[PDB]
């Protein structure tokens, strides 16, 4: 009476094919799946690679022409020294500014106005902050300093000099900051077939001196705003198409899947009440199910997340690639189950799903440690190492150290801090070389060996 | 009648020896043609060093010549910024190019006419590649393009400045090159006791602006095509002896083992006929003689090859060296059948045969979610970090990360990104560490296991 | 009488409270004890980065307004290679120190007198020392030297040109150094909500002459002394109690872990007078226990150097950083005890404490052979190869290798000198894959095999 | 009569002093040499150190002083593109040597006369090498050579500009070479407070144009020849007598050793005269001793070439230090026989000795593989991979993949060059990814099985 059904249900999918002669709709449809996914996925990446690329073209020339002896490479440490340096910097990106018509490769127009730091007509907002009230006197170790930051700001039209009168409260200063706003057309969407968007390009070029250390780091940012052009003509809907059967495939998906887990569960609770005439009744769940399920979820919001954003509704292109890459990934990981259905695939798949528990306990047991080294290694080089100066930071070394990487500059950084104090160099040799060792010789080989006992256990 | 043929067949060399006192002619028959395959293949790369480094040495010549304001490590960054900068870079090659004979270290000859992009009596042409119809007008969001291509080219004929008047297009500018040829004699193949040969340099500089971002890279290529110089003289043929050698060597082989698997082939067909009185009669198949038979058809094709491309006759330079490589590989590989005569090498070869279909197994189980992987961090990531701007850059790094390699890097680089965008961080710290800890703590701990496993299968 | 007082002794946690129902105040005080800990650890190190970070952007603008001509990324090649350049370099120091009121970005005060090697009213110190009697005649391979330094020093008041007369002896030249003092305010302190503190940085230049090599390296170093401002003012101490907090917490888990060693002590005093009617003696210490008196005992001093520091009565950050760090590597190693408890997590735990020990025997056998390894390749190497000049550094590189990292690097740096010694370079060759071979192929695989024996002696 | 002496024979140094109480007087002297031998190679390698830097350091700033527009990093890629360039470094170097007692700050004396290339009184030469007869005309595709190479080279006299007048000849030039000799004295010795040296420093600056590529490499190295000054005067012998101690102290285990090794040649004698009434005759044979032996000769030999060094009469650095390191390690290796008594180390110790044969059985069997792949990546990858340009590179770049370092970096450099020939960047994706494969996933771990099965082996 029910042991037959509890038998078919706990069955595989060729030999249900011989029960009940029924139609594998679902392995199929998962087949389908997959290759629909992975299709809208590359589609989907090929067609963000070249907005990406536009962007960072565009801001790489914005940097070679507002930024005063600006090379490639020197991001990171880009700043002034001077005030004369710092002026200079300021007025030559305003210049360019000025100039940019007549000067730049690229074709661009000016926005004017739209609100803050922006009045009416003008497209260029030079602002220095800096604290209401200053005074430093470090002759007699003195200061009155009241923190609130005071705003005062220069506006600039563009053709069709204020600016070069500006004077900078370098004893007060917390910051200079250059905003404007650039229109262009992206021309090279040709390329690949679509229709070109136009992009406002949002500009922010800071002089940094919240440090207050005599170095006034300079940057620039772009934001970049993308619409539809409004009066698009080039000479001469198969990609919604494609999203909407993506979206009716992963709906039939979790359906079928659905179904199934509802039947699973109807199942177990009778099997509980005949029982009666968790770790046993979660037995009648299948797991790939629930991945599937997720899958589909995480599909079908990506692609309505996708359609919105490829029709310029949207702008949240981080979201909608995770959700995307996330179905991308658990998709292709469920093929494993195909591969569970014989005997010489099943024995590996089991040998890991037998060792992970083992293997869980043991990252448990080895994190303890590695967060201890983590603190002391932060706390004691962080002075001293450029690779310990964040807790993320450190995590990321040391983790890297224990799978042989970039060993030995951790080591050589040290090493140039031997002569400045011995106590920290002797510290860190002791720190490096007991981390390596513990963790190469003796956790990984455990690792190793809990791995072996699974697979010893399986064959057998 | 039977029993002792087939106990023949499947016997060693040395007791096939000893059973009939025939002569083991194919044994020292491979011997010598691992020599002479090995010598062959030292001589032709030894040959192909002085013409690459040649090749390579005459471009970086030009590079400095003809670039403006080059130096060494920028190729990857040489760019224009503003109309002057693409303008002087422009002028600059071209007057070079005028100038060559008095300030260049080599000697070279101009090229005339020969068919586009040059004229009859031109030797260098500069050409500008802009749309037919553009009008850009980023101020009112408007655009009419017709996105075919108008190729307008000037023509300079070499001494013995109409392109100081161009005019460039650039709101619609496609692409500007310039075209030139320079001859030139390889001198330092007396080095090598060679004759000198005629080079033809075609040189290609390139200033691209198909993205149209601000941004125009320079880059110059070059082509050579070379010849055997009408007119050789040096003060005071045993390469194509050696060529003619190898080749008969070679087929001496193939015949033999084609001879052995015939009459292998024909023992299978008697052995089935009588047992009616495919994994067992593929028993029948020497491997080794097929990989010897396809090595020895490799070497052959590639000789062939070799003694045209020697003669100038041929210029598939990389193909040959494949056909030779791949050949010289497999004789190589080859000398593993000798080693398995010996019981103590033989259990060694036996255990990785044996592991071998299990590790290709796992190898499949693992490739999914490493496609997985590879899919969701090529669009995840891709935005954000120059190593996953490809899917063939995508796995080049994640097989890396298996192996330990460039793992802080990877990390850095998204710490780079940190406070742009949090969550794109979060998933990435998510993404590595998961991936990682994965394919170390478990995948090749099994691989280990496999291997371990096998063998302790053949020492009982 | 006895027995159950033993089997008490030594029982779990959980076992003990259902045998007395006593309250578990120890292992809840060791939780609250990581907690405050690891906060304290935290914000120490939160606070001290500011410093770190300030110390720094001040001394890297100090290197771009006094080194002529220095760019980032030059500290380890800036020199100077003509008497010119020298002169050039001292004088740009001078100058720009009376210049740095109008030109520097940050603000600074001068420091006049306060002993050697300044004079009272004296700013900077502009000294060269040199032998007392040097005679150099190179031509007549003749020298007459008397070894003794002279110390001859201008001294330069700030404002509100004597040293532009200096005349350098070369010949017998040891140094010159430039020693200047100035006052800022570290206002950035701000940020964090703390009170800006007072910095004196102490600058010394210096002209490195010792080698008499024709090269004359150039550095900047800085010693940053910081005081309490003598007269702040902020418009508009929970720190301390949080140390006292932390203080009581440790003493706490003092005196309760030390009472637990006693009882145990007395215990097994106990038990060896009752077996008379030291290895099994120690079996009565908690080794637990040891640690965590360990661990309090360092927070307590840390805690304290800690107050003093953050007062500004003491500069020791060095020793107060190691203390703590250490302490909480060992506070976050003893969860380990907890995990002890749970059957699943003691396998793998006693799998590491009972491969421990052949692990530290074969560690002594592989040393004698790395230290050979180390001595020949210092002594053969060093002359040839950057990563084997000091013998830590070659201990590093053989580490870093062992491990896979940083090797191709150290093939290439030979690469690079085979040409000129090809004795050297063969060496080289056999010395560097000898022993990577030997350690990967044999040392690595023999400490997999211990934790795998002692694995599956612990499994069964 | 014999059981017993064979018995006594074969006995460890304790049970020996049971047995009959003789003093252990190798093992003290053992320990001794390696004492002494240690401490002789440090200070040898401190005394060469300085010596090493001293030359480097004057080779830099020859370098700087001598090549126009030099800067450190450029070694590699410092070249002459255009005839102005090369004749502006030309002139450049010669008018630095003349001014350079004014300009140095180095002080150097010149060497006149002395045999080729300078005539008498000439202190530099300037030779220029060309073809005897050169007509080069790639115009016709002509060209009539006679390679003989003429010299013509120009001397100068340093003070107390016919070199001006040189006219290269280009087309058939073969280099220019310069040539001269500064001579310093070593002051920096009294560091270390030894005797200052006197060293002549053979300088040559190379333009090579051997490749006649357009592009000529120029390049500076330095010969230094090291004496005695013969006028030494310093105001105000235990490094002999420590290399006559070392000597003794090995001349001693030499005949201790040699000894012990003729009477177990004289009892296996015996033994095999007495089994009448090579494997087993061998085991009579003390290897530690023939170890003991060799590190003894080496010893010997290399403190006599530091002898004669150290007097100035020997300038065979590269053999003494060979010589020295390598009986260092082997008396560092050879400490192993001391932790073979003790059964816990000899444990390990056994394992490695059992697991030899097969490990190095298996190493046999992959170099074939390993030969086959170099051989292919060197003749397919060479031409477009600076990695794979010369067998021994190739065999180093395999050997770090193998262990994986560097493995990135090989794949991006392919990457570089994907676009150029699809068909060889496809065979590079396959040649690599199957060789890290195989050699990662099969060959590490059946070195690992090999170890593993061993020490199983041991344990039992
Ligand atoms: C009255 C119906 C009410 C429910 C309505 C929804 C019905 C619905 O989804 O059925 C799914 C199945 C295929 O579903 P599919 O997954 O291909 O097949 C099922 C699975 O194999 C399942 O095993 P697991 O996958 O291991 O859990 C098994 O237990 C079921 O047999 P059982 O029923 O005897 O227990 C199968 O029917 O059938 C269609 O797909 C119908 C196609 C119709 C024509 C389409 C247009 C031409
Ligand atoms: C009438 C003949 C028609 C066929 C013509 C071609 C004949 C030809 O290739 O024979 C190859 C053998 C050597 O060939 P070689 O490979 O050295 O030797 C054979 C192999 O050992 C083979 O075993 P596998 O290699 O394991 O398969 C074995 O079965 C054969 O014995 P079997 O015949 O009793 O079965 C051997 O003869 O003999 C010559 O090489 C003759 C040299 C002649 C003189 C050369 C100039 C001086
Ligand atoms: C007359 C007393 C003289 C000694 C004075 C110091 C007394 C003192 O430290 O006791 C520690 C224990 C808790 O200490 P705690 O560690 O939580 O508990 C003890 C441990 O569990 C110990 O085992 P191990 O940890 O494995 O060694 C066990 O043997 C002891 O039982 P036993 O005594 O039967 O052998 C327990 O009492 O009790 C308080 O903490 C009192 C709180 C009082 C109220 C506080 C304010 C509200
Ligand atoms: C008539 C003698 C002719 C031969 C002359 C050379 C004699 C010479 O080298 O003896 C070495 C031994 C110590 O040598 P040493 O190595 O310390 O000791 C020997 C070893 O232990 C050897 O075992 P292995 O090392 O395992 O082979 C063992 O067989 C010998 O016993 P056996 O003789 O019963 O077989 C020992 O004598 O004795 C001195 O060192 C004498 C010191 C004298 C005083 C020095 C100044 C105060
Ligand atoms: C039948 C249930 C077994 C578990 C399947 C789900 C595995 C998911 C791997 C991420
Ligand atoms: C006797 C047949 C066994 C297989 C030999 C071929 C092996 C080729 C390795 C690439």
């Amino acid at each position: 009476d029910l042991r037959r059904r509890l038998k078919y249900f706990f069955m595989s999918p060729c030999d249900k094919f011989r029960a009940k002669g029924r139609k594998p709709c679902k392995l199929m449809l998962q087949v389908v799946k997959i290759l629909v996914v992975t299709v809208q996925l590359i589609l989907f990446g090929l067609s963000n690679q070249l907005a990406v690329t536009f962007r960072e073209e565009n801001t790489i020339a914005f940097r070679h022409l507002f930024l005063l002896g600006y090379s490639d490479g020197a991001d990171d440490t880009f700043a002034a020294y001077t005030r004369e340096q710092l002026y200079q910097a300021i007025f030559h990106a305003v210049d360019q500014y000025l100039a940019l018509p007549d000067v730049s490769l690229g074709r661009y127009a000016y926005v004017r106005g739209g609100g803050d730091p922006w009045t009416n007509g003008s497209g260029l907002a030079l602002c220095q902050r800096y604290y209401h009230r200053g005074h430093v006197d470090p002759a007699n170790d003195t200061f009155d300093i009241d923190p609130m930051v005071v705003t005062d700001c220069i506006q600039v039209d563009p053709p069709e000099s204020s600016y070069k009168n500006l004077t900078l409260k370098f004893h007060k200063l917390v910051n200079v900051t250059i905003h404007f706003r650039l229109k262009t057309i992206n021309l090279q969407s040709l390329i690949n077939n679509e229709i070109p968007d136009c992009y406002t390009f949002s500009v922010l070029i800071t002089f940094d001196n919240k440090a207050h250390s005599g170095r006034i780091p300079i940057s620039l940012e772009t934001q970049a705003h993308i619409q539809e052009c409004k009066h698009p003509s080039v000479f001469q809907s198969f990609r919604l198409l494609f999203d909407v059967v993506v979206i009716l495939t992963c709906s039939l998906s979790f359906l079928l899947c659905a179904r199934s887990l509802l039947r699973g569960f109807l199942l177990q609770n009778e099997f509980v009440g005949f029982m009666w005439r968790l770790w046993e009744r979660l037995e009648f769940v299948n797991g790939w199910y629930i991945l599937l399920v997720t899958s589909d979820v995480l599909t079908i919001s990506g692609t309505i997340m996708k359609i919105g954003i490829e029709a310029k509704n949207l702008a949240s292109y981080d979201v909608c690639s995770i959700l995307l890459g996330t179905s991308t990934l658990l998709v292709w990981v469920g093929v494993i189950r195909y591969l569970t259905f014989f005997h010489n695939y099943n024995i590996l798949i089991a040998t890991l799903r037998v060792a992970l528990p083992s293997v869980m306990r043991f990252c448990c047991c080895v994190a303890v440690i590695y967060l201890g080294y983590c603190f002391c290694g932060w706390i004691v080089l962080g002075p001293y190492h450029v690779k310990f100066r964040s807790l993320s930071m450190v995590s990321e070394c040391l983790f890297s150290l224990i799978n042989g990487d970039d060993m030995f500059v951790t080591f050589a950084a040290m090493q140039a801090q031997q002569g400045r104090s011995s106590l920290v160099w002797l510290f860190s040799q002791l720190y490096l070389y007991s981390f390596i060792s513990l963790f190469i010789y003796m956790v990984l080989s455990l690792f190793i060996a809990l791995i072996t006992g699974a697979y010893d256990t399986i064959k057998h």
